[PDB]
Parts: structure tokens; sequence; C-alpha cells
């Protein structure tokens, strides 16, 4: 009798933390409560319930035995998790990152042209073996999901091994592709798989636009979603709010609901110039009144659909606005405690925009990801930035903001007075 399978736990600075792997919803522990569940986990709750014993008897438990988070030396144990806490309080960091993102390759076979990650250079792709091993520090560190992105992946040679070692090895996984090509094998692994669910990168249903877009008709990721749903699989649509009328977006709602997809994202449009070449329309003020008009349109007709939009600094559009010591790490950049990034040679980034940073990066093919967590520069860079700008300092979200996204501010003159004109608060 143990912890279950469906539910993440992990040691942290402030005590430890509880996330279901399917429900998402997450519970902030004790010390105490930490390392009792850490006993809990590598013994039984019997050899955890001798510890603790006067704690059990004080009530400072009463909470941690009233979840529903159990299935079917640790002196040296309980000791190794205080030394754990310990080396966490004196770096100030989470414990590894919620989200790992891979590349496994640069190529893709589209150009989309609001897409920044095209003609990549695209050389020596390793072999799932090599990703297999940096997904099992992943796992056993505490990941909670990897995300596997490109480039098309499917276009990766290895795609279909790589995605078993992600089944095999049940990390909790999602492949973003844009269905173009998708190998009927590939199609197979995801169709009986419990751990994987894919992503469908479509811009709108509309022939002319789509293919404006990204170059192609919608056909083919519409058949994919299609038949998902036939062979009872979850799938996910993902968009960037480009070019797209409400009247579109509506239309590829409607297509969600009756395919009865999982999730259906509106990524905001990012430019990132010298790669980008459509011209950004909508600011994220525009990207709050859809959201406020989709939610409002699934609702207003009795719709199970998990509608969402998605970007960075989005709470910006709401002046509508204490974070707790976890809440602080975990909303707003991501690159910052939650996120990995690792490109397809094995260059590890908090986050994609790192690209253009000329700066060096470890590799994840030599070096072990959990050091590379606590030593690498970028990472210390971009977590001990502090902006001095005025209307920042008397932000009430400045902790998980400061001053706009790190890696614009440094490109500035005097990136600790700048502030990022994506808020014009
Ligand atoms: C990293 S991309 C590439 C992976 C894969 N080739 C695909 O198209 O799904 C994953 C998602 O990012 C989205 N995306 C691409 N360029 C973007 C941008 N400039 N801003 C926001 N989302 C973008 C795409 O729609 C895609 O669904
Ligand atoms: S968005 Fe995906 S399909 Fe389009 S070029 Fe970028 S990487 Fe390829
Ligand atoms: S840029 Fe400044 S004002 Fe705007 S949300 Fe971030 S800290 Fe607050
Ligand atoms: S570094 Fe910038 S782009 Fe990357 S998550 Fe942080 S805010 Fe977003």
């Amino acid at each position: 009798r143990t912890i279950s399978e469906d539910i993440l736990f992990r040691l942290e600075k402030f005590g430890g933390i509880l996330i279901n792997k399917t429900n998402f919803e997450r519970i902030e522990l004790d010390e105490t409560e930490a390392f009792f569940l850490y006993l809990v986990q590598n013994h039984g709750i019997e050899i955890a319930t001798s510890f603790f014993k006067k704690e059990i008897e004080m009530g400072k438990l009463e909470r941690a035995l009233s979840l529903n988070i159990y299935s079917d030396n640790p002196y040296e144990t309980l000791q190794n998790a205080r030394k754990h806490v310990a080396k966490l309080k004196k770096h100030n960091i989470l414990s590894f990152p919620l989200e790992l993102v891979i590349y496994p390759s640069m190529y893709c076979d589209l150009k989309c042209g609001f897409c920044f990650l095209a003609n990549r250079e695209d050389r020596n792709a390793k072999p799932a073996k090599d990703w297999e091993r940096i997904l099992r520090q992943a796992k056993d560190n505490g990941v909670l999901s990897v995300s596997i992105l490109g480039g098309e992946p499917t276009r990766y040679f290895d795609i279909d091994n790589l995605l078993i070692a992600c089944e095999e090895l049940k990390i909790k996984t999602t492949i973003t592709t844009n269905a173009q090509l998708i190998k009927k094998s590939t199609v197979e692994i995801l169709a009986k798989s419990k751990y994987i669910t894919p992503v469908l990168s479509l811009q709108t249903l509309d022939s002319k636009l789509n293919f404006e877009l990204m170059g192609v008709r919608p056909d083919r990721q519409i058949k994919l979603a299609k038949y998902f749903n036939e062979v009872g699989k979850k799938c996910r649509i993902n968009a960037v709010y480009t070019k797209q009328s409400y009247e579109q977006i509506i239309e590829l709602v409607d297509f969600c609901i009756e395919n009865k997809i999982d999730r259906f994202s509106v990524a905001n449009y990012s430019e990132v110039t010298g790669y980008t070449k459509i011209k950004k329309k909508y600011d994220l003020a525009d990207l709050r009144r859809l959201n406020e008009y989709v939610t409002d349109y699934i609702t207003q007709r009795e719709a199970n659909l998990n509608f969402a939009t998605e970007g960075c600094h989005l709470f910006t559009a709401y002046p509508e606005l204490e974070f707790s010591e976890f809440d602080e790490m975990y909303y707003g950049c991501r690159a910052k405690y939650t996120k990995m990034e690792i490109m397809s040679n094995g260059d590890i980034l908090p986050c994609i925009a790192f690209l253009g940073v000329n700066q060096t990066k470890q590799n994840a093919f030599e070096k072990d990801l959990l050091d590379v967590w606590y030593d690498d520069p970028l990472y210390g860079g971009i977590r001990s930035f502090r902006t001095k700008n005025s209307k920042c300092l008397s932000c009430g979200l400045l902790k998980i903001c400061e001053g706009g996204c790190y890696v614009n501010l440094i490109k500035e003159k005097s990136p600790e007075y700048f502030r990022d004109s994506v808020c014009q608060l």
C-alpha cells in the first residue's frame, strides 16, 4: 500500500507537492507531511506510520491521512530527504521542471508563415535510445509531462520508438503534429496508447485561409481528428490566433464538439523578428475578448469542450488584479522554475526564446538534467533577474512577471529599467 501511480509527489523547499497526473489538481504539503509521504512512497504506510508517531497524535497529519492518494533503510531515506530539502532551500528553486519539451528533429515538411522554427538545421538527429536515457532522468526526477515538438516530430525517423519509450516509462506525454505525412504505424502507437495524447495543428477549416497560413488544406488534420474519435482516442487541436475571424473560430469550435475533441487551445501569436513572416493583427486584449467570446459560446450551447487561450503574460490584459511559495514559481514565466526545453543537438534551454541568445548552452547527451537544472548560467540569469521599473515595482504581479519576458529585456539598453511593450498598463 503506497502512493497512487496517478499521483505525482515531490519534495520541495517548503515541504512537498502533490499533483494528479490526469486531473492536474495540486496540494501544497508541510515538511512533516512531505517527509511522512516520502516514507509512504519508499516504504509502506506502516513503516511511515511508525515514524512521526507523536505527530499523528498531535493531529499534524490529519490532512495528509485524509487524502485519496494511496494505492497498492527508512532512516537513510529520511536523512536523504532532509539533505534534499535543505539543498533546494540553499538554491531557492523548484525541485525539477513540471514540463519537459523535446525537439528530436528540427526538420519540418511545411513552412508556415507564422512559425519561427522552420527551415532549421536538422543534421545528426540522435536515435530514440539517446532520448530514452534523457526521458528516464525526467521520470525519476519528478517531471509531470513530456511534450514532443519540433520541427514535425512525426517526420523524426525514430518517432515510433520514442513514443514507445514514453509509453513504457508511463510518462504523461503529448506530441504536436501537422498530420501531413504521419505514418500508419505511428497512428497505431497513438491509438493504443494510454499515456500519449496527440495535438493537431489546425488554423482553420477554411481551405484558402489555412493554405495561406500553413501552406496545406486542412483535410488531413480533419481526417485524423475524425479517426481518433472513431477508435475512441483523446485528441486535441491547437491554433495560433493570427488572421482568423470570430466566425471562423466558432466554426472550428463546433468541429471539436461534433468530433468530441478533448481540448481546443488558441495560442497567442508571437512574432520573432527575422523568422516570422505574417504581421501580428491581434494583441493580448484581443485574445481575452476572444476567450470570453468562445467560453460564452461553448457554455451557451451546453458543450463539455475544454477550451483555453495560451501564451505568456496573458494576465496583462486583466487590470482587475499574495502568492504562495509555490504559486510564486508556478504562475508567470515558466522558463524560471517549471519548464525545460531540449534541442535536437541536446542543447538545454529554459525556453525556446533562448534559441536567439548567443550564450553557451549545456548538452543533455553529455551532462545530467538535474546538474544543469542546478548550476546552469542561463537559468540563473533569468531566475535572478529583478526589474527596477516604477510601474512594475508597484504592480501586484511583480514576483511572477519582473517587467516582461526576460529574453526581450536583456536585448534592450537598460534591461533592469525597460518594461516589455506587451504590457501597457
Ligand atoms: C513548436 S510548434 C511545431 C510542432 C509541429 N510541427 C506542429 O506544427 O504542431 C507547436 C505549436 O506551436 C504553434 N506555433 C508556431 N509558431 C507559433 C508562434 N509564432 N506563436 C505561437 N504559436 C506558434 C503551432 O501552431 C504548433 O501547433
Ligand atoms: S508550425 Fe509546425 S508545421 Fe508549421 S513550419 Fe512550424 S514546425 Fe512546421
Ligand atoms: S510588466 Fe510590470 S506592470 Fe506589467 S504585469 Fe509585469 S510587472 Fe506588472
Ligand atoms: S522566457 Fe519569455 S517566452 Fe519564455 S516562458 Fe519566459 S516569458 Fe515566455
